[PDB]
């Protein structure tokens, strides 16, 4: 065997050598000692140079135009630019490369199958948070196109030396508001409590229902955030029925469409892009099991057991996985319905094993968080349970950063 | 720098200091993680630090960390290793260290019980015929007639000279998996090697899906021996469900006990590479891999078509719900049967409490997320929520290489 890490399937027994990894420049959290792979969060002059060169090659290589004169030209421009300016700016066909490329490389999406397949849009000339708006609204139309969803990803103004970042506060284009009641309850959205009070603190008259949609808070360099609501029409949302139990739809439940991130930064060649929003689909086990069931979010689990009549005084009975397993069954069947794409854990763990033969032939691996990539229910039900994974960071890369206040 | 660790649930957050006890290096570099690998990647002054070290430990344990036992077993180990290049334990420090193993296994979710293990010594065991003597006491001891006891039977350590004491079946109860001559397998998948093995050494083999396998026992430098394990010594439980009339019909079944017999057990450097250890079964071992893993019995389909599931399309999550119900037969057989099981709710609210005990005990506990988290319902469970940090510590049960 080779001295890269070799990657077994148990499922069907085959064998898978990982010489991607080779290419890491960045440091994950683990070390011989101790393994801490289950973290959420684990927390430049010729720094950026290098970083530029090893962009401008991989772009270059991807055109199949490496070692040419153009490459050459490409890569004296690059540190002409920063050796005069400190910085230096991408190409828009390099930013297109750098953005499937930094979706491509991140471990935890399960929906890589895709990565070639993303709308682009270069919002590099915004300078207002006005225009971040408007800009915003495209994003969501299109990205939406009325339930026929479509990948995409929106960049703003790069990172520049002390000048302030653009930034979207909110940490998706759609959440829920989050409010907190005099004993101590929260009614909508727990996962957004410090959001919905940041947009009280700036103006936001506050609603008071479960799925009161936020505004967005956005920041333009060296300024306030600004307050701008959704027109409610350009904000697609399901409401939940189940197939044969009549009475769900009487729950009030829904969820939106469009599961828009936007508080990663995208960062490509050394260049650090603070806004740069994107958009996929959901996997039907992101709201059916998490936003729904989490203890700590919707948390509708015995609710819907009642109903069902399940015995919810002993967990032998298995009351929580019937539950579960109906919510997202009412998920998908109303997704449907309402002809809004979605794909349920199975066919995108399948469609993920895809993605990974697809990689091991051209790259020779691919990052993948385990932990992240198995669904919450029904795990080892899925094929990707059964399949070992290397995780480490490669660039163009999508990074955690702080929040802007 | 010492890890923060989180549970994302409830917003607390703890240290891992135990981690800096680790002596044994896992898979993992600051460049790549392999956590998610089922099988580990990869003199005299070595085994006398071990060995101290193990004996401070137990002294420790005692409170009698600076006696004159203490000091006194420190020479003793120490003249034996000086002389000879190896030692042995007292059976007091074997029990500590058996104990000690399972606390400190990461891949273990049933650790609440760590304390409550009954160990059988049987170092002094010369034979396969009196391997298979210990071992029907033990099934018969953890067994108890379904009101299952944790037990672990140590046969004799490895040795410089010779070969080792083994087990050769991966289990204490395994069921047969017979390959046919077109690829395919009747019984558990899991088995054909050791089934093969079997007949080979002579054994006369059934045809059925559930035909409980003999033991292939084996003494130093010896071929193994092959003993069949007396059918009342061998406690199954039939598989029904509580409302489908039809899930008997499908004939399912499995045995109370689960005994692993193919570890190696560490203590204080030396190794005992025959000690099979035994518990009670997680239900999600059952119903949800052993039946419905692909490459085990795989009955998922069966099961669905019974049900009558839209089983043309996955987004019916006609495998889900076949789970659940699988799941709740085994729950609701074993109940029946008054055979010990844990559900997996229960087990890891047990496993959140021993966290939390050996984070004041001992400032941490080394658990791998990967195995802890169960194969249905994962985010259903508290340990979904629970960062953990992984890493060997010493007692440990180890994997080793297969004997033939
Ligand atoms: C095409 C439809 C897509 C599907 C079904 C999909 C699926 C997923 C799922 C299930 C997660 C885990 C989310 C969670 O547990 O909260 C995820 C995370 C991720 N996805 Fe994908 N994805 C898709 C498109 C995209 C696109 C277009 C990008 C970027 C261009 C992307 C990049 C990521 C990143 C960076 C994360 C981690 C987010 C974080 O750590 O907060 N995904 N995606
Ligand atoms: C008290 C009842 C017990 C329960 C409910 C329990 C639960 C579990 C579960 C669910 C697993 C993962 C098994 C798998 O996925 O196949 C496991 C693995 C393990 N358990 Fe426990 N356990 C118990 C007792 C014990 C005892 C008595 C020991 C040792 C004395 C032990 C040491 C281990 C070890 C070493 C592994 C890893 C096995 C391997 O890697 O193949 N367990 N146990
Ligand atoms: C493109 C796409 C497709 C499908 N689903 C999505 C939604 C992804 C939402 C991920 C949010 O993750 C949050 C909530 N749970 C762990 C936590 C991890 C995290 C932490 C931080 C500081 C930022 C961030 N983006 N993500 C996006
Ligand atoms: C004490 C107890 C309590 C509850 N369950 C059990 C049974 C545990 C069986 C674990 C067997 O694991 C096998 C089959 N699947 C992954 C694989 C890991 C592994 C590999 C090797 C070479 C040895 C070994 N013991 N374990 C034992
Ligand atoms: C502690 C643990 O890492 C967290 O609960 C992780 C586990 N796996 C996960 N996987 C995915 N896809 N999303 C998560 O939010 C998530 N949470
Ligand atoms: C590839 C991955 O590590 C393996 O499939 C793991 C995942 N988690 C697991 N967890 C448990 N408890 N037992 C397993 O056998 C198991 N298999
Ligand atoms: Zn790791």
């Amino acid at each position: 065997g080779p001295k890269f890490p070799r990657v077994k399937n148990w499922e069907l027994g085959s064998i898978t050598y990982d010489t991607l990894c080779a290419q890491s420049q960045q440091d994950g959290p683990c070390t011989p000692r101790r393994c801490l792979g289950s973290l959420v969060l684990p927390r430049p002059a010729e720094q950026l140079l290098s970083q530029a060169r090893d962009f401008i090659n991989q772009y270059y290589s991807s055109i199949k135009r490496s070692g040419s004169q153009a490459h050459e030209e490409r890569l004296q421009e690059v540190e002409a630019e920063v050796a005069s300016t400190g910085t230096y700016h991408l190409r828009e066909s390099e930013l297109v490369f750098g953005a499937k490329q930094a979706w491509r490389n991140a471990p935890r999406c399960v929906g890589r199958i895709q990565w070639g397949k993303l709308q682009v849009f270069d919002a590099r000339d915004c300078s207002s948070a006005q225009e971040m708006f408007t800009y915003i609204c495209n994003h969501i139309k299109y990205a939406t196109n009325r339930g026929n969803l479509r990948s995409a990803i929106t960049v703003f103004p790069q990172r520049a030396p002390g000048r302030g970042d653009f930034r979207i506060w909110n940490s998706q284009l759609v959440r829920y508001a989050g409010y907190r009641q005099q004993d101590g309850s929260v009614r909508g959205d727990p996962a957004n409590v410090e959001i919905t009070e940041l947009c009280i603190q700036h103006g936001w008259t506050p609603g008071n229902g479960r799925f009161d949609v936020l505004p967005l808070l956005l920041q333009a360099p060296d300024e306030a955030p600004e307050l701008f609501v959704l027109p409610p029409e350009l904000v697609l949302e399901v409401p939940l029925e189940h197939p044969t139990l009549e009475w769900f739809a009487a729950l009030g439940l829904r969820w939106y469409a469009l599961p828009a991130v936007s508080n990663m930064l995208l960062e490509i060649g050394g260049l650090e892009f603070s806004a740069a929003p994107f958009s996929g689909w959901y996997m039907s086990t992101e709201i059916g099991t998490r936003n729904l069931c989490d203890p700590h979010r919707y948390n509708i689990l015995e609710d819907v057991a009642v109903c069902m009549d399940l015995d919810t005084r002993t967990t032998s009975s298995l009351w929580k996985d019937k539950a579960a397993v109906e919510i997202n069954l009412a998920v998908l069947h109303s997704f449907q319905l309402a002809k809004v794409t979605i794909v349920d854990h199975h066919a995108a763990t399948v469609s993920f094993m895809k993605h990974l033969d697809n990689e091991q032939k051209a790259r020779g691996g691919c990052p993948a968080d385990w932990a992240w990539i198995v669904p919450p229910i029904s795990g080892s039900l899925t094929p990707v349970f059964h399949q070992e994974m290397v995780n480490y960071i490669l660039s163009p890369a999508f990074r955690y950063q702080p929040d802007p206040w």
